[PDB]
């Protein structure tokens, strides 16, 4: 009211007086049980086949209702889950056909359960996803995969997806891979016991010298986290009573959704420009400083993000993709939708409620009649669609204010994996190719030139990922190899807004060859050697259907109209990613698409 | 220092005790007299053939350095000034050959001197730029155009480029082109009188509702101005003493640099979110509000901006493309630079200072040596070139960390000029064409769908401009008609930020369906019949050269770095739009392209 409101809305709280978890909520009805009672029979329009569209159209479709999913693509079903892979008709993506790497999600964490269990219930595997490099020679991932576990701030319920498993070990984490920052390049594990040489680097001083970037974030965050916390002596941190709790959240929301992240660590935490350049580059901050501080603050108000990661075997497409198996009947592909009419008494009477009309990608037109609709696109997406009668006049001013975040990814193929190479192996398999190339390499250096002599090291890592200053920013390697294969894709280049910008200014086919430099700037020269001359990419600020990454607020936003973006307008729902506050989350998507599912299968 | 040192690098004021108006010496080398001295004859690269490249080209040139100037572009010159007009052997944009429209600069204001000074120095004929649509029936653009005239805060110094002009009148200012938003649509005659009705649109209750847009900023603006200025009881402000005036602009950074422009509205001025979202939408600073608030600032710390723009005869390619010819031998198209190497005492001693690699566009590469450098490309595209040794760290950073903002220009020719009609005008001119049409589009009516059914009025409007919510944002009208022509070409579209990014998600020739339908929304279906089908579209973010439509800082940038934007890198010079306080805009070019001409011409 109105902070108390986007606190129950952030922490999944229904309302007063039993204050219901709502994610439990969410579970018993993706994974348990479903829609109980099946509601009134009802022909549903749904917009978008990303897993927003796809979660509820399945849920919708068991219920009994009559479900049309319209989906502008062509091809393709998933939105911002897209995954390079080679398809049947089709070259591959790469050379070896094997190979597969992704152009959206990638990673999934243990504390987002719906979407960890969703994907076990469909039956599909899931590996480890190695978000800081590891040590290939511990742990045991042969043993069968822990199930999904859940924890509610509600007294002490939990909730969980099978029995456990003991003997699964996650591998011991290396922190080999590299930063590279102002012409110097340490390793995370030499940074972590010693910034000082890579804060220097950014003209830093004095005290904030002999700490890190992380730990620097995680101090000025610590105020803020005792609105709802309470830190221990063990350094772990305990929620308040629900009631202190939720009113400490509230409070972060009166007293923070006005800053940005950049104002946030500057005048409130009073760190300097320096500090701030450092954290910004090190830790993925400088292009979301001027973006709102609680976007920022979300992912980030755990102390330990250092939790467990997932990815799907066979790519994260195999999550739509099987959605999309039980939905034949359903799914309507290469429709656009450019006109919305609907009608709300508080196309008319006695008719259908919901009139959508729409155009082949990319008959002349189309119309779609039903009882009520749920639109899954981005606002970003909307913003071009013709309505009638208008929105409420804050949801429309969330549809044309609301920033949509860019991002860019490049991939490269390569016959090796030469980031797992020691050395040694760097000399056999130069040799190998062709006598005496090891050498060669070793005699002509590296380029003194950089866009931010010796040979640099090797690197030998497995999994994770180097961060540098140059326009590649963030470079992951892949945490399992294709069985069969032996080269791998590497993601040469990985970054968001002004940095973003700066890739999404050229076309694809003109990405590949600075991204090979800048990956040389970090690995070596001699990498060029395994490259397969392959590569792909993906803008999302240019693509047609996504229109952007995501949804990312700047400062005030959400307390301005977020509360209006998640209300229904009359027959018409919302659900999809940027109606959560998990933006860029697949789970924030699945959260309002079973939130959108229950309000209309029990609607009047 | 750090404040004052902006302060003077924003006023153009030169170092004390002096205290030099910058501006008068600009105007003395650009057009009166020239590098006066000839310094000692250098080899000079210049990077980039916009206007930047060009002005210091020219000018180096003729005091007798050997300059190269290398060009990323293949055919065209001028950079961000780009202008759609049929070339000989190309076909021509739109279908009437002799229709021209501004894909980037299109108007240029009467307090830029030095721009207007260099069009007339170079013989081109300059017409008025109706800001506002104007009364075709009134004022006197026969007689010749008057000088540029510019007024100093040095004493009572004055700069003018030829005799006066009385005879010359400006128009009559109509504002009878329309505002739309929230489905309701009046005139800007009429929103001045009585903007109740408007502002009620957004949801603004008590005394904002009474007030203008436009004088909500003004008065929230009063106490800013009141640092370095005074109001008198005419309406017009006073400079203060050169003491207190360079103070004030000086504690202008130190008080608001921090803050954005949405946070100064919202905090400082106490503005709802309603009165917010109604000066961001009429007066165009939504997808600005969370940018700096000096940079928004900056061009309307004027309180009659209300002053006179101009146009260029033939298009503002006219300007760099004469500047062009006086540059032959020196500009060396179809080169890319992707490396920088250089020689800082403080490529060795004894041999070249500078040393460029090309690549063409788009000989594998090619190296261009020489004593001193000036790079006038945006820091978006030096991002992704190859530096050594690296810059000063606070200008990489400054390179890193610029926020260039996006802008997309959507152009739709029409064969009348249907904007101009009276309600008389249409029924003739579409019986004209068929019988009974006129009162066939009668009975049609206007969709009740909109992206934001009685005819619309007619807009009889010459020249000016229309506001709206759909994506299409702001709209302009050809000031002047092309003679022998019948028609003319509409800016249909024309936004910024995250308005622009809209558009930049979707192909050019995707364009063009949805800002017809949009232009429709304001002046009427009936519109569609004088479309030819022929458009044209610029998204600036996506031109490889550009990278961008021009760098716009975030809040506290400009005290982070901008004086380390202007510091030369030993041999290396720096030039363009960004490297000015006047972001885009020419002026800031021309007069960071003077500047860098002036201290490269008398180096040691
Ligand atoms: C680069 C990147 C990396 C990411 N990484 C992760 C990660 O590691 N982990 C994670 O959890 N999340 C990640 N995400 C976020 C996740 O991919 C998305 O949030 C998720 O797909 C939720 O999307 P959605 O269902 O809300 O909408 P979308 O997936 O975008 O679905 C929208 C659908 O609507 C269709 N559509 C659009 N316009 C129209 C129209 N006019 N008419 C009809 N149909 C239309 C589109 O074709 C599309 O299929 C990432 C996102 C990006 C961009
Ligand atoms: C949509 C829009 C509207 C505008 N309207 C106005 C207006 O009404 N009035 C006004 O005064 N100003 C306006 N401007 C601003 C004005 O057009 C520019 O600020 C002006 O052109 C100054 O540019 P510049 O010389 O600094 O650089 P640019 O004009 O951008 O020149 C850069 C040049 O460098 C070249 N180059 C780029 N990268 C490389 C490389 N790696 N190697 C070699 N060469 C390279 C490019 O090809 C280009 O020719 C507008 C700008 C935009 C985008
Ligand atoms: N602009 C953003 N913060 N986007 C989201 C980044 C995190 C993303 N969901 C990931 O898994 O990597
Ligand atoms: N993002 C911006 N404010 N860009 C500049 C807008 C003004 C521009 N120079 C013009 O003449 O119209």
């Amino acid at each position: 009211m109105t902070y108390e409101q986007l606190a129950r809305e952030l922490l999944l709280v229904g309302p007063a007086p039993t204050n219901e978890d709502l994610k439990l909520r969410y579970l018993d009805v993706l994974i348990d049980n479903g829609l109980n009672p099946p509601g009134p029979p009802k022909r549903i329009l749904i917009v978008g086949a990303g897993i927003a569209g796809l979660v509820a159209g399945d849920l919708l479709t068991r219920a009994g209702h009559d479900v049309t999913i319209l989906e502008a693509n062509a091809n393709r079903v998933g939105g911002r889950i897209k995954t390079f892979h080679a398809k049947k008709g089709e070259p591959s993506p790469f050379a070896d056909p094997a190979q597969y790497a992704e152009a959206g999600a990638m990673r999934l964490p243990s504390f987002h359960p719906l979407t960890l269990a969703l994907i076990d219930k469909l039956g599909l595997k899931r590996r480890l996803f190695f978000n800081v490099d590891i040590d290939p020679q511990t742990g045991n991932q042969d043993a069968p995969v822990p199930p999904v576990f859940y924890k509610s701030f509600k007294d002490g319920k939990t909730w969980t997806n099978g029995a456990p498993s003991p003997e699964f070990k996650e591998p011991d984490k290396r922190n080999h891979t590299w930063i590279r920052t102002n012409r110097e390049q340490v390793r995370r594990a030499q940074y972590a016991t010693d910034p000082s040489s890579i804060n220097e680097g950014f003209h830093l001083t004095g005290c904030e010298t002999r700490l890190t970037v992380s730990d620097m974030v995680n101090q000025a965050l610590e105020p803020v986290r005792d609105y709802y916390s309470v830190k221990q002596d063990d350094g772990t941190r305990v929620n308040k009573p629900f009631k202190e709790w939720l009113a400490g959240w509230a409070d972060v929301v009166r007293d923070f959704d006005g800053y940005s992240m950049g104002r946030f660590l500057r005048e409130y935490a009073e760190f300097s420009d320096e500090a701030v350049e450092a954290i910004g580059t090190i830790e993925n901050m400088t292009s979301e400083l001027h973006l709102a501080f609680f976007h920022s603050f979300l992912g980030r108000s755990d102390i330990d993000p250092r939790a467990t990661y997932w990815e799907i075997e066979g790519g994260s497409r195999m999550l739509p993709e099987t959605l999309a198996k039980d939905l034949r009947d359903q799914i309507v592909m290469g429709q656009r939708m450019v006109r919305l009419e609907y009608y709300d008494p508080g196309t008319g009477p006695g008719g259908p409620a919901v009139a959508i009309q729409t155009v082949p990608e990319g008959a002349a037109t189309q119309t779609w009649t039903g009882d009520l609709a749920i639109v899954t696109i981005p606002f970003s997406s909307l913003r071009f669609v013709k309505v009638t009668p208008p929105f409420s006049y804050k949801k429309r001013r969330a549809v044309i204010e609301t920033h949509y975040d860019q991002a860019t990814k490049v991939l490269l193929e390569f016959s090796r994996r030469w980031w797992e190479f020691t050395e040694a192996d760097w000399k056999r398999e130069l040799d190998a190719i062709a006598p005496g190339l090891y050498d060669y390499y070793q005699q002509w250096g590296e380029d003194d030139a950089e866009a931010a002599g010796g040979v640099r090291p090797a690197t030998n890592a497995y999994g994770g990922g180097s961060t540098t200053d140059n326009p590649n920013r963030f470079m992951y390697y892949p945490s399992h190899p294709v069985p069969g294969t032996q080269g791998g894709v590497v993601l040469a280049a990985y970054s968001w807004s002004d940095d973003a910008a700066r890739w999404d200014s050229f076309d694809d086919a003109e990405r590949y060859g600075y991204a090979l430099e800048n990956l040389q700037s970090v690995h070596g020269r001699r990498i060029e050697v395994f490259y397969t001359g392959a590569g792909q990419t993906q803008s999302w600020l240019r693509d047609p259907y996504a229109c952007g990454e995501a949804a990312v607020y700047t400062p005030h936003q959400m307390t301005a109209f977020h509360l209006d973006v998640v209300r229904p307008e009359g027959p018409v729902y919302f659900a999809g990613e940027h109606v959560s506050l998990k933006h860029a989350w697949i789970e924030g998507a699945v959260e309002t698409a079973v939130r959108a599912a229950i309000a209309v299968n029990e609607a009047p």
